[PDB]
């Protein structure tokens, strides 16, 4: 039947994505009915970036300090603002494409579609999750920074993420859409390091039950273990606790297998334990922990 | 490194979906032309065995329901290319991209647009293997999803969904309907080849390791493409081609490692292992990225 690692459609964010200069920094906005979303980062440059006293620069700027652009056509600016993070451009024109669409923050563990876009031009599209430590592992280079992340629950799109920056590890920190980030970090051009990360233990076990569904079960074993005793074991390996309400967002997947939560667990606790003396599940050598209960179940 | 896909946008506003009877699957709507596969003729019993040819010519353009959502799309002509059908419709779709007709080689990787009645689903990337099967992810339903690389912005659509495999593969079509690989559209047991690793691309990924500055499999030691061709079939690995000579071009210049001195450093880590250690914090060799994909996400 199948699994890879799936992100929504991109069109209806693709339909919103813009170019936004100040100065000599280019990035990309988010233009949904009058108003063009971006990092407010733009407005900084060199002899900024290390304490950036954003509300003393940005009232400094006039509207004709910002080039917007939607491909061939410029957007003239007619007012600007800022929320947190996010600097938010009015604009003379409705972008005719604004899909429906809602503002959410995700929680840690909850996963999301990147459009990676650079000089307004989207370029890839790819799934992600929200770290226990609020990074994501992105694919972001120079000129990323406003591409966004996004779920899509019928023909609704909740925008949850908004780029802008790389800790010297490789990973990536962002907002909401709100300009509130996830995580400690700042949007100043400081190296930053994040917590301790940990595994997202229900989406490891959810990877195991698509691994299941899709014919491959030699990892399970005759035991079974307690709630507790698991959490125990996974949080000396650096795994998020399992909640009661993860075993029940796992039920679902526990019926269509016929496998009980608990007993998936005592499974993992054998991985965690002896390792996967070099065998491999759905491709991986590693434990895979980017895909949610949901995710899996919408897919197989 | 991750698995990333192109955006979807250009083929979702290119997605119909066509039925017959109540045999309902995706199509691919290009100017005046619905694309399909021709499967749809059939009842389910009719899969079993078909007769495409006498099929066909019990139909009309009045039994094909094409539907751009609910919108339905007049049927004036339709003719058989191989797998595929063609249906000539009376509107030219507004939204159709620059676009091309490619036959990809195995190894080459490619975005998936997977949808369900004519609605998109969900977008990844998969890789054509040596056996020409993809290792895709598809339900009831959604033949007619349609493969695709986007080069500035011209689509080119590679691969149009037909069928599962009892392994649990994938197998398909080219846009003018031509199989990749020895399988036919009939719901019968076929069975693909043995699988091999994709050599192409497991150098890509140590070039891409070495621009990242992990670097310590690389040897003092070249050797003759046939030579390493020889020894990498004996560990189930594909024989390199000129042509993957040739698309290796742009990383070798970007390291100044040439194509076969890289060849002679995979050959040592087939032949010796890995002795424990990892690239690019890993034991296994990645064989699913591209040169091209490498340039995507490190440049
Ligand atoms: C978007 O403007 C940009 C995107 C970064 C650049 C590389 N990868 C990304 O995700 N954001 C920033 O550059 C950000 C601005 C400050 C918050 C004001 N800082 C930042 O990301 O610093 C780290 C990069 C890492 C990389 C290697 C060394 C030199 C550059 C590029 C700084
Ligand atoms: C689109 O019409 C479907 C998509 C399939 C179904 C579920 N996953 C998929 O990828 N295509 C088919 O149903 C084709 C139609 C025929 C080629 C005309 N048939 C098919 O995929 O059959 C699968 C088959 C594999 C084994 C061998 C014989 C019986 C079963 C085991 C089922």
């Amino acid at each position: 039947s199948g699994f890879r690692k799936m992100a929504f459609p991109s069109g209806k964010v693709e339909g919103c994505m813009v170019q936004v200069t100040c100065g000599t920094t280019t990035l990309n906005g988010l233009w949904l009915d009058d108003v063009v979303y971006c990092p407010r980062h733009v407005i900084c440059t060199s002899e900024d970036m290390l304490n950036p006293n954003y509300e003393d620069l940005l009232i400094r700027k006039s509207n004709h300090n910002f080039l917007v652009q939607a491909g061939n056509v410029q957007l003239r600016v007619i007012g600007h603002s800022m929320q947190n993070c996010v600097l938010k451009l009015k604009v003379d024109t409705a972008n005719p494409k604004t899909p429906k669409y809602k503002f959410v923050r995700i929680q840690p563990g909850q996963t999301f579609s990147v459009l990676a876009c650079y000089n307004g031009s989207p370029s890839g599209v790819y799934q992600c999750a929200m770290r226990p430590n609020f990074t994501i592992k992105g694919s972001f280079l120079n000129g990323s920074c406003g591409s966004v992340g996004f779920n899509i629950d019928y023909d609704c799109v909740s925008f949850c993420y908004m780029h802008h920056m790389e800790l010297p590890t490789g990973v990536h920190a962002g907002t909401d859409l709100e300009g509130n980030f996830y995580g400690p970090f700042v949007d100043r051009q400081t190296a930053q390091a994040a917590g301790t990360d940990t595994t997202i233990t229900v989406n490891v076990l959810a990877w195991l039950y698509a691994a299941v569904i899709n014919g491959d079960r030699w990892f399970l074993n005759r035991f079974t273990t307690t709630l507790n005793d698991f959490n125990l074991v996974a949080m000396k390996y650096n795994y998020e606790p399992l909640t009661q309400d993860h075993v029940d967002i796992l039920g679902p997947l526990s019926a269509q297998t016929g496998i009980a939560v608990l007993d998936m667990c005592a499974s993992l606790k054998e991985l965690l334990q002896n390792g996967m003396n070099g065998r491999t599940i759905l491709g991986s050598a590693l434990l895979e922990d980017e895909f949610t209960p949901f995710d899996v179940v919408r897919q197989c």
